[PDB]
Order: structure tokens, then sequence, then C-alpha cells
């Protein structure tokens, strides 16, 4: 029994992690194969992060500027190339550490693990989902830059994201493996306010479920809704639209339960009409939105990596 | 800026996990040097679960009796021992992913890192704290027995947990890595049940002060207040009494946020009295009591 928040492991992801020092910036690199991985804006001053030409500064670097540091000992840089707003440092080492990895984008309401580090070096794990809007709701401090985002597939290390800022409103910004950032962010220091965000309403739903089989069964109703009128509701308290598909992804926790998904959106749509009346659900007195389907099967049936 | 529940990267401790099987059981181990770690519990039967002998039934085991697995490789058992609740296998071979370890005991209110495995395979890492009754709210299937709870103070993994059992409440019993249990725990199945759990105080006040230096003051309030009358308030809620120490640890946050620690216990008070009214503190609407004084610093 029991329902936490869960990271993925991270070791694999530990012995990939760098420090990349450009000048005066030092941040994070992900170090897989002969290639160092890093937000671009480690190429830029105070003054170039205004408005700055990256293909220009990038041009202007030499292969020695890069400081790449992997515990101690310090690799050697021997190509420097761009894709999007990702660095890619080749370097004369392949890295002993690298496990079985591949990129992947992810979309919102998809979650994955952070490994949180300051000068190459891990500091934390936590577990976050991708928000509607595009941000995640991280926790990072100066130095966290091309601190990365993950998923674990068997033995095979999904990498998702890489952190690169930080919004006025203390919610984060990055972008995946291949540099195309999350939502509509530039890498500079400019006006940029994240959308209004919506509640991941299949998250909650898994939720539910995964509450359901640890026990917790107030919320539960007789009553059953169509998909078309639990959406009409869901709009009107910025949750996101529940699709067809949403409904197949919640079909084995419906059979393990016992509560097919509409039974269940209408024990949700009570919910957001009326709340939680002084209970909780699994310790909490909010709807949480961060457990994907798949997150909510994986812990309650021990899946191991 | 930012808060969130954060656990140790867990790299250094599944570097350790390992698969402890004694005939039927099967359960997870800490490979430590050239010694695995378990709870004594993998040598008991359907018989020997009521009220087991396990001194007896050490005696009667062999080092081949122990099948210690790790990853594919079957490590050789060369002796067997036992140290509270905790047995020590000794192997022929030291783990070359040892890292700096110490084995540590907390107090209540202490959070760590836990590494749930299954059948020695890490599957997850999260946070959580020693509750004031002395159990874990933990998320564990069965075989998860082994799985260890533990701090990563710079370079160094502090092991101080050890998964054991888990209660009729769905809350989990456990021992620090030299196998004494936390509470008043056997590792028996004989009728066991919690005692009544009291929300951690010092880590409700450190994590309001995490929420000031994040910029949420909605709670703050111009009133302070005594230890004493603090205390009484407490206790209505079921909330743990606030010692001189715990004013002092808090000392950091208060200085840095310039809000005192019996003005914040002041704001504490009127959280209890009235609620949230429909408002959150660092997206929470409860009382977060699993983040201690040092992990609000070290986070922020
Ligand atoms: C369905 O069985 C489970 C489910 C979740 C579980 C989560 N953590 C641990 C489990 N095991 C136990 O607590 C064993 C089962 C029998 O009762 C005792 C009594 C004493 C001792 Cl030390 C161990 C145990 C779990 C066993």
């Amino acid at each position: 029994s029991g329902f936490r928040k869960m990271a993925f492991p991270s070791g694999k992801v530990e012995g990939c992690m760098v420090q990349v020092t450009c000048g005066t910036t030092t941040l994070n690199g992900l170090w897989l194969d002969d290639v160092v991985y890093c937000p671009r804006h480690v190429i830029c001053t105070s003054e170039d992060m205004l408005n700055p030409n990256y293909e220009d500064l990038l041009i202007r670097k030499s292969n020695h500027n890069f400081l790449v540091q992997a515990g101690n000992v310090q690799l050697r840089v021997i190509g420097h190339s761009m894709q999007n707003c990702v660095l890619k440092l080749k370097v004369d080492t392949a890295n002993p550490k690298t496990p079985k990895y591949k990129f992947v984008r992810i979309q919102p309401g998809q979650t994955f693990s952070v490994l949180a580090c300051y000068n190459g070096s891990p500091s934390g794990v936590y577990q976050c989902a991708m928000r509607p809007n595009f941000t995640i709701k991280g926790s990072f401090l100066n130095g966290s830059c091309g601190s990365v985002g993950f998923n674990i597939d068997y033995d095979c290390v999904s990498f998702c994201y890489m952190h690169h800022m930080e919004l006025p409103t203390g919610v984060h910004a990055g972008t995946d493996l291949e540099g195309n950032f999350y939502g509509p962010f530039v890498d500079r220091q400019t006006a940029q306010a994240a959308g209004t965000d919506t509640t991941i309403t299949v998250n909650v739903l898994a939720w539910l479920y995964a509450a359901v089989i640890n026990g917790d069964r107030w919320f539960l109703n007789r009553f059953t809704t169509t998909l078309n009128d639990f959406n009409l509701v869901a709009m009107k308290y910025n949750y996101e639209p529940l699709t067809q598909d949403h409904v197949d992804i919640l079909g084995p926790l419906s059979a393990q339960t016992g509560i097919a998904v509409l039974d269940m959106c209408a024990s949700l749509k009570e919910l957001l009409q009326n709340g939680m009346n002084g209970r909780t659900i699994l310790g909490s007195a909010l709807l949480e939105d961060e457990f994907t389907p798949f997150d909510v099967v994986r812990q309650c049936s021990g899946v191991t990596f």
C-alpha cells in the first residue's frame, strides 16, 4: 500500500552529468557517447543575452574555449555545433557510463523525472509533469541549466527535457534534447509569460483510480456521464478536455477497479462543483494531476528498472 | 525558485541493490563491501511468522541456503550472521560500486529518500519522513522488503532505514541498518498497531518559511505568540510540541525572511484556526510536514 510521487531511479542519468564552462558561465551538460549536450546560452554574456546571435557567437568560439569536466577529469572538446537551442560539444572520449538511451519529445500532461544538477553534480531528483501551458513547475536555482528530464522504459533512458530558464512567475521553461523549446518560449532575457495553466484531466482520473486501489472510496458515486457532458463541465473549471484516447488509456485501471471511466468522470464532476468537504484523497486536499495512467499502473504493479 | 518534494539522486544506492532468496522467500538486500544486509525475516516460513525464533532458525541455515543475485551474477555467501533484525551475509566479492557510506539512526521528523526495489531491482525513488509515531507512509508492495532509506549529504550515503513490514493501516515499519526497529515494532506477524500520528510542527514551520522565500505571504499576520501558548493550540490539532531546540533550528530561516519564529507560530495558529479558505501554499491545500529546516535551506 501507499502512494507517493515517485521519480525514476536516477543512476543511469547521473553517470552522464558533466560541468560545461564557457568563459564566465558554468552550467550542466549531458555526456552521451562522444557528445556533450548543453543549453546554447552557455556562450552568452549578459550583454549578448538581450538580443543574442548564437550562430555568430558560436563561429567566434574554438574547441578549447569550452571547459568540460567529468568528475575531476577534464574532457577535451574536438568539435562544436548547435542544433536549435542546444549546443553539442564533440569530445575525444566516449562516456563509459553511457546507458541505452533515446531522445523523445513529450506532450503536455506527460510526466518525467528531473535530475537537478549544479556544477555538473546531481543534487536532487523529483517528478513533475509537462504542464498544458508547456512550463514545468520545477525547483531550480542559478546554475541548474542543463539539468535533464527523463523517463525509463525497461532499461532505456528516454531523455525528454533540458532546463534552460525560469519565467517571472517562478515556473520553468526548457527544450527537448534536440533543442526545440517546449511552448512559446525563447532562450533570451525578454518579456515572456506562461499562458493560463489548465488541469491535466486524464492524470486526475488516473490518480483517483490509484486512490481506489489504495482503499480511498468516499468520492465514488452511483453516477456516470457522457464524454461530451463531462467535457462541458471540465472546460468551465479550467480542466483539459478528455479525449476518447484518454478513456482508452484509463481502460486497465477501469478494469482493475471495476469503475468505468465515465463513472469516475461523474465522481470528478461532483468534486469540481461541490469540493472535498474537508476530506482528503491520498493525503491530499486537492485533485492531483501529476500522475499519468502509466505511472499509476507502474507504482501499483511494481515495474522495476 | 520553486518548491518540490525532492529525493536524493539514487545512483549510489542502486549500485548496491541485490536479490536475496532463502527458500520460498525473496526480498532485497543492500550490498556494501563484502556484506549483504537484508531483513532477518527472509529465513522465516509460514509456521515461523507469528512467533519465530530467529536465533534458532539461523543456526539451522548454511551459507548455500542464501541465493544472492547481483544483476545476473550469483554471489557466493561465505558467512552468515545477525545483528538485531538485520541479517548480514558475508560474500566472496566486494561490491565495485560501493559508495562512501555510513549507517545513521534518524529521529522522528527527519526526512530521507527511499529506493523502492522488487527482486533486487530499483523501481522508484521517493521522499518521506520518519513519522512521530515511528512509521513511514511509504509506497510498498509485496517484495519491497530490504528497500533502503537514505540521505546523500555531499558524496556520502547515510543509510538510515531498511523496510521490514506493513502495518494494518497501510503504513510501514522498518529498522536502521543496525537492525534496530524504529518504534515499538517487532518483526513478527503478531497484532501491531501504530500509535495515533501527529503533525511534525517544526517541519510545517520550515515549509511556511520556504513559501515566504518563494513569494507566498497571504498566511502571514501581525501577531506573535509565546512558545507555551502555541504549544497549547498545537496539541488541539494533533501537532507535535515545538521545543526551544526547534525554535533554534528555525533561526537561519527566521533571519533570512525577517519573520521571527514565534511570529510564524502565530501565522500557523491562524492557519489551524481558519484553514486555507480555498487558497494554497506552495501549490498544496494542506500544511506539509515532510520538509525539515535543513531541506528548506538546502533546496532554497
Ligand atoms: C500483500 O502483502 C504485502 C503487501 C505490502 C507490503 C509492504 N511492505 C512489506 C510487506 N510485508 C510484510 O509486512 C510481511 C507480510 C506478513 O506480515 C509481516 C509481519 C512481520 C514482518 Cl517483519 C513482515 C511481514 C508487504 C506485504
